[PDB]
């Protein structure tokens, strides 16, 4: 069973020596320093120009990534602070603060989309089928079944604990975020390999690429996560604080891609009411509902407030099952319990009618198929005859072990803004 | 007989319908005109381009042309008809106002299933069934299944459109069936493929998918057989020649007409062209005081047409009993007096209009738009698991021969737009 103690860790990579929390300057605090290190780095600050399924210029990945982050640092103050009362010796003994829990979740949530590549889904998918189908079928031969499923499965959210980890040269350990940081961030911690072992929403995805898996390693056995297997396909249970980072990025995308769409026109704005008026009810005040005369200010309130009573439901159901979340024995996630899963359910598959199924969000992203794919080949070409005159143009251009540079080149390729994508994915072209 | 060539029976009907008691006010061949002209394939000819991509050449006022055209002829004709076979009226109750509706509804509807682009749009479809993607499916073919790709002609597409049925809409636009034989210009399937000179055999006018409905429809009219082998072929519906000489006269003259106003064609050939056309005719005087070219060639055109229409009347009636009997051998146009006239106009316009290089720039174009959508479709319908699959058939599209049939009906039918939009996106150039 796991420890608080130790999935509170403020570890950072390379640390030679033990970092109590007694000890720390709460002027510079572990957690809190974590935050400040993302939103100052270059991958946090080039979600400026990474948009999300709509373009509208003012539906942005950061707006996400910052609205994700608050409802985060919300429900991990709630749940710190009951669970500082639960167990007293946090607080007596090791000095914990119930705002440490709130800046692990807030940093964790802050870098959850750090890592995506471009045009949604849809651009995790464009690469898998790069070297699954494409040119880069090539290479299976010569890569191992994990490193090749990293690949034709490759996975934003793998890609991500890279962007956090990564060493280069005079930065050993990237952003180097606290472990307990590292630990909430990790949604799925298992391998490529094996695919969907059970149903467990821990279990859909996979959570690290084989280039970071002795890096998570070292985290997991710091928090003491708990080994889910020893197969030598290795995964363990999640830790307790990956629920709640879950938790607000299910909120925020559940109301508030219905906000925007009501928004942008894509959904009548009678439904808003309609599917939300049980999450709102015992908490709004009609008058002031009534006057307000703008259809945006009207949902943005029941927006407000549907969030206010899901992040305290969330908080509830962690609270309840947290000893079985402890243990790892806990099958769903946070939101699978809400008693508003009926309302939840009609508001997404309202969303995915209206907007994920529009028009313009199916051209964006089938062009996306063809802009990331086109950027792909220019890469793996060039690795692979580095000597032609054509090559060394795009070697300048793009990006002045076989798996390591593959995944490098799908890392990069990932993290390029929209912009600089577009524009050299058109110089390619000739356009 | 011309009682049956008159068929008012649409798809589905269990009961004869008799000219005699029907309702002046709702009569079935000017419903068919009405019909057409509210469907959403012939509202789509707006964003249609007939060669020259002005927007102010479409294909829907070319169609509009026609069918004023188609109807003059048919008229006239009517009322010569009319008074050759007189139990037509007096006992079976038809009026010369009906031959004009026949007509003017098939040509309306003439261009309606043809592909952007023109003839280089075919022969791109053509081409990818041929030596493209679509070459892996022959063998899951008959041969007629696979010639209906290969060959892939805009006519047959234009009896699909008109008579396709769809859940809660059965027969399509249900078109009287004496308008559906005056649109078949070539009542013949897709093989054996020009089984002769004859204008009947050049092309051929529908699909295997439609077979089962020409043939209800050429037994209700009583067209002559052209074929006892399990090759289907039948003699035109004599109203076919009108609707052809409609478009054959329309096609020459307007295009010449287009050509200089563009400024394609120097105008300084405008009277040469058309001095045997419109010599006796023509007020000099008048056409001097002109002071806009686009006023001197129209009326030069308006001279042209009303020439070709008076003439085509009369090659009609000249022929008739050969026309009636399936003997006959060429079109109208082919016998006119005017026909060296007709074909140095044609040339001319072929020189000047369809191998200039902003024609010919856009026929290149259109091959690749169209072989890009054909083959994101086919892929699409080869291995429809795949996430872009889904995708692509959300985009585009939300038996293998039914499938890859109805892929090339929609592709054909997408306006240059949407064609050029979806293309723009699947490659990803904005
Ligand atoms: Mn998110
Ligand atoms: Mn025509």
């Amino acid at each position: 069973n796991a420890n608080w103690e130790h999935l509170l860790s403020l570890k950072r990579q390379g640390d030679t020596a033990k970092r109590l929390r007694i000890e720390q300057d709460d002027t510079r605090l572990g957690f809190e320093v974590d935050y400040d290190r993302i939103i100052f780095s270059a991958p946090f600050r080039s979600l400026q120009d990474k948009t999300q399924v709509i373009t509208d210029f003012v539906h942005t990945r950061l707006t996400h990534s910052l609205e994700v982050s608050v409802v985060g640092r919300s429900l991990g103050r709630m749940v710190g602070k009951k669970l500082l009362e639960k167990y007293p010796h946090l607080e007596q003994v090791y000095g914990y603060k119930f705002n440490d829990f709130g800046a692990i979740v807030a940093a964790a949530a802050l870098a959850h989309d750090i890592g995506n590549p471009p045009f949604g889904h849809s651009g995790e998918k464009a690469i898998g089928e790069f070297f699954k189908n494409g040119y880069g079928k090539r290479y299976k031969d010569s890569l191992t079944a994990k490193e090749y499923q990293d690949l034709i499965k490759f996975e934003g959210n793998a890609n991500g604990f890279k962007v956090l980890s990564q060493s280069k040269p005079g930065a050993q350990g990237g952003l180097r975020l606290s472990y307990a940081t590292l630990g909430a961030f990790m949604k799925y911690p298992k391998e490529s390999l094996p695919h969907k072992p059970s149903d467990h929403i821990a279990d859909k995805k996979y959570g690290f690429f084989q280039s970071e898996r002795a890096l998570f390693e070292d985290v997991a056995q710091e928090l003491g996560l708990l080994k889910r297997s020893t197969t030598d396909d290795v995964s363990w249970s999640r830790h307790p604080l990956a629920y709640l980072v879950e938790a607000a990025d299910d909120i925020c995308y559940t109301i508030i891609d219905f906000e925007d769409g009501i928004n942008l026109g894509l959904i009548p704005e009678e439904y808003a009411l309609e599917y939300m008026v049980k999450l709102v009810g015992q908490t709004i005040d009609r008058n002031k509902y009534n006057a307000l005369q703008e259809t945006s200010d009207r949902v943005s309130y029941l927006r407000a407030l549907a969030i206010g009573t899901l992040i305290n439901e969330s908080v509830d159901t962690f609270m309840k099952y947290e000893e079985e979340i402890l243990a790892g024995t806990f099958d769903q996630s946070l939101i699978d319990k809400s008693n508003y899963q009926a309302q939840i359910t009609d508001i997404i598959n309202l969303s995915i009618e209206r907007i994920y199924n529009s028009r313009e969000v199916i051209e964006k992203e089938i062009a996306g198929y063809e802009i990331l794919s086109t950027l792909l080949e220019a890469r793996c070409r060039a690795l692979d005859n580095n000597d032609t005159h054509y090559n060394q143009l795009i070697q300048q251009l793009l990006a002045p072990s076989l798996y390591e540079n593959l995944i490098q080149i799908c890392a990069e390729v990932s993290t390029m803004t929209d912009g600089k994508a577009l524009r050299n994915y058109k110089k390619i072209k000739g356009l």
